[PDB]
DNA sequence: GCTATAAAAGGGCA
DNA sequence: TGCCCTTTTATAGC
């Protein structure tokens, strides 16, 4: 790892991305769910059909408005693809698609410092940022301020990181939290 | 399973 | 007007 970027020497896992994208057109979501084969909508439940591709493997939620929803990437660059794969589809389904205003929306990442983490010290010191109640979740729930990060805190010094726009949302977040981990190792 | 976290889309309903 | 709901993913105890 380029312990120049990353100080820890640890470099966040990148776990899943959400991204949405404008096919720019109205869709007709029953005709949708009947000639697309692995496409899924039930209006009563949620009002967009289900899609999925296996490569980047993803759903989408696809919305009357043209509006679309893209999950499960393991990159920015793998949403993107996965949302043209889905366009193209929608394209080869009849309708006018276009890919206006493709937006990253969250960015998820885990990594292990390898060491145990004493939840209810961190808790205490850091009051104004964490929430812990381990008989709720064992998790503590820090949310950094800046970057505005949230990241979920386990005993076993595994750490998941959400909120981000951009990796180095994700990247800088543990990198202010790994000193704090380091002051409240489980000895 | 399911407790919790972020985020987006849009229909239903209080 | 505005929350829930659906989907995804790591994490860990119920």
């Amino acid at each position: 790892v380029d312990l120049s970027k990353h100080p820890s020497g640890i470099v966040p896992t990148l776990q899943n991305i959400v991204s949405t994208v404008n096919l720019d057109c109205k869709l007709d979501l029953k005709a949708i769910a009947l000639q697309a084969r692995n496409a899924e909508y039930n209006p009563k439940r949620f009002a967009a059909v289900i899609m999925r591709i296996r490569e980047p493997k993803t759903t989408a939620l696809i919305f009357a408005s043209g509006k679309m929803v893209c999950t499960g990437a393991k990159s920015e660059d793998f949403s993107k693809m996965a949302a043209r794969k889905y366009a193209r589809i929608v394209q080869k389904l009849g309708f006018p698609a276009k890919f206006k205003d493709f937006k990253i929306q969250n960015i998820v990442g885990s990594c292990d410092v390898k060491f145990p983490i004493r939840l209810e010290g961190l808790a205490y010191s850091h009051a104004a940022f964490s929430s812990y109640e381990p008989e709720l979740f064992p998790g503590l729930i820090y949310r950094m301020k800046v970057p505005k990060i949230v990241l979920l805190i386990f005993v076993s010094g595994k750490i998941v990181i959400t909120g981000a726009k951009m990796r180095d949302e994700t990247y800088k977040a543990f990198e202010n939290i790994y000193p704090v981990l380091s002051e409240f190792r489980k000895i």
